[PDB]
């Protein structure tokens, strides 16, 4: 089922009923935007996977390589950001997604767009805009005006592109709630879960260096998985369990010596969850399985580059 | 000075006198070998730097891309090793090293070469060979015959290539002592220091994932440096200090707020060592300086792609 395929592994859909209505349409577009990242990690991959899920559902996909937004979010100069964006496009392409790749600054500085940003700036309170940026803005002891221009420019972007659907992590939630509230056409929002960092603290961001990159070496992957936070019986905030939930193909065979129970096949992540919670499967065996299967999945991607 | 340039930042030279005698030669070669690595780190860079030092001293440089040795050291199949080796050549070339690059298997399987390995297998005791491999061999509960073939094959390689100088990390010391005992011609051995891991525990290897890759994103570098072991007034086993010693140019300016002492200029690593031990320079400020300067240095390398 197309609905359940798209719903699978999302934190929320705003709204489920509106999504149904968009599925009855032949031509339908979905959008996502990315601040260019120095290294594309699993969070990105999780989202690109959802875009492919949407594509296989008949959606035309649009990727905003958000150079301006990165500029506004203190990620350095536009010219170096556009390079990183190009590298990000190449990493996406390797993941097996065909879409329209658009740099933000291609349409985000035109007279009328700018005018509409200011139109929305009249409609958005400073407090509302600052709240929408809590999980997106760079840490700054002295928040810049640029921080509050960011959300309105994304909302306008959403308007300009004209996507039936907008996709992002749960960090994007508040900006999307804004978009729905302020624009004539309400966009259907699909929000993906925020992966936990490898050491287990906070969440997994590109600036925290707590991630598995899609082109990391098999030795890195094994070392990162090996080092990672993964307490016995604990599913919540466990990044290894998350990688098992969001990336791995089931049925999954976990190779273990007979000394420690022997190999065990699991038909579903729920089964794995169950076995892990009641101490039936040790973290180190979970880790080795996840690490090897992750390599097998990330292998074609690492090769292309 | 040429000798002092070559000596700069080495753990040892075997021997200093023998190096001098090689310096009076017009034609002189220096070799180093590498087990192909999925990611090229600072440990590699430190050595390629030393190879450039020798290059500028009038040394024809030979790089052995040791595919066979990696095969013997359980790094997987030969065909995939050769690819990683190719990628390794690309990184070395980016470091601005022009030299002869050679896959081990190009000459390490010829009748006479093999015969000479066996001639040496007859001269080398199992205990001696196992000892030479303590810091090189992959961890194994059940050590393989391949482990002890490795060191004799490197010695024979050293002999075959005919290099005046052999260069490597301190892990290669014992195998080099062997080569000097067993071969008609004694090779001058230049051993580079082994860099500490970012968590401060054990040396930095490409399989412990405790390293900074030369092509890491500026944010990874910043997060890696940020998380790294670097205790107040502690120089020994401090990777950040080591990075400062082996990679940074002097005079060095360390940017700090006037609140914490203001910017300070150091004209030598020694001065830095002093300031750090005196606790006159804080870890965080050391880190921030080291990270920004490390980016500037690793920038053009990362650019070649
Ligand atoms: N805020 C997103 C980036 C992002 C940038 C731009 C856009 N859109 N959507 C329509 N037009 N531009 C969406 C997300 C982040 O945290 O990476
Ligand atoms: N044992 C070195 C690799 C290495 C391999 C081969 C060679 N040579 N030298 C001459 N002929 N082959 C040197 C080092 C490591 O631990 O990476």
């Amino acid at each position: 089922d197309e609905f359940e395929m798209i719903k699978r592994n999302t934190s929320e859909i705003i709204s489920e009923e509106e999504l149904r209505e968009v599925l009855k349409k032949d031509e339908k577009s979905a959008l996502i935007g990315f601040e260019p990242s120095g290294k594309i990690h699993l969070g990105h991959y999780l989202q690109i996977k959802k875009m492919i899920d949407l594509q296989n559902a008949g959606f035309d996909i649009i990727i905003i390589l958000a150079d301006l937004h990165a500029y506004l979010n203190q990620k350095g100069e536009l010219d170096e950001i556009r390079k990183i964006g190009d590298y990000n496009k190449k990493v996406f392409e390797a993941m097996g997604l065909k879409a329209k790749y658009v740099y933000g600054s291609e349409f985000m500085l035109d007279k009328d767009y700018t005018l509409n940003v200011y139109r929305l700036a009249l409609k958005t309170t400073l407090k509302r805009a600052r709240r929408s940026m809590e999980l997106i803005a760079r840490e700054d002891e002295n928040p810049k005006v640029a921080e509050v221009i960011y959300p309105i420019m994304q909302v306008n972007g959403i308007h300009y592109v004209g996507g039936d659907v907008a996709v992002g992590g749960m960090e994007q939630r508040k900006i999307h709630m804004l978009a729905r509230e302020l624009l004539p056409k309400k966009v259907v929002c699909i929000h993906n879960p925020v992966l936990t960092g490898l050491d287990g603290e906070g969440k997994m961001s590109s600036s925290k260096g707590n991630f598995i990159a899609v082109d990391d070496s098999p030795e890195e992957i094994r070392a990162k998985i090996k080092k990672a936070y993964c307490p016995a019986g604990v599913v919540e905030g466990n990044p290894i369990m998350e990688i098992a939930k969001y990336f791995l193909e089931y049925p999954l065979t976990i190779k273990r010596p007979e000394k420690f129970g022997g190999d065990l096949t699991v038909n579903s992540y729920e089964e794995l969850e169950s076995l892990f919670k009641n101490k039936e499967l040790h973290p180190m065996d979970l880790k080795n399985a996840v690490a090897e299967e992750l390599i097998k999945i990330l292998e074609p991607i690492r090769k292309r580059l």
